[PDB]
């Protein structure tokens, strides 16, 4: 099937938000496993598992916690030796309050 998806890396500036964009996921990585690794940071508000694009969205009751995981996880040792997790700040996302 599809031959994967490749482009031109470039994680420009992005304001910190409770929401976090997690990628580099595959048919091997198990949500549960992560849910625990991420939780270690702070009480996870919400979680989202998507195979299509292989992205995961995890909300945090507090912003601080979100950031901690974002950076900490950023390039976390999970799976192969040269295989690391890719996390970024998902600014895009309008909300009402």
């Amino acid at each position: 099937g599809s031959s994967g998806s490749s482009g031109k890396i470039g994680y420009g500036k992005a304001n910190p938000t409770t929401r976090l964009w997690v990628g580099g996921l595959g048919p091997n990585t198990s949500l549960a496993a992560l849910a625990r690794e991420f939780d270690r940071f702070g009480s996870i508000r919400t979680i989202d598992h998507v195979k299509g694009d292989s992205f995961a969205y995890i909300q945090y009751e507090s912003l601080d916690a979100a950031q901690a995981a974002c950076a900490k996880m950023r390039g976390f040792p999970l799976g192969g030796p040269d295989r690391r997790l890719r996390v970024d700040f998902a600014k895009s996302g309008p909300s009402s309050g």
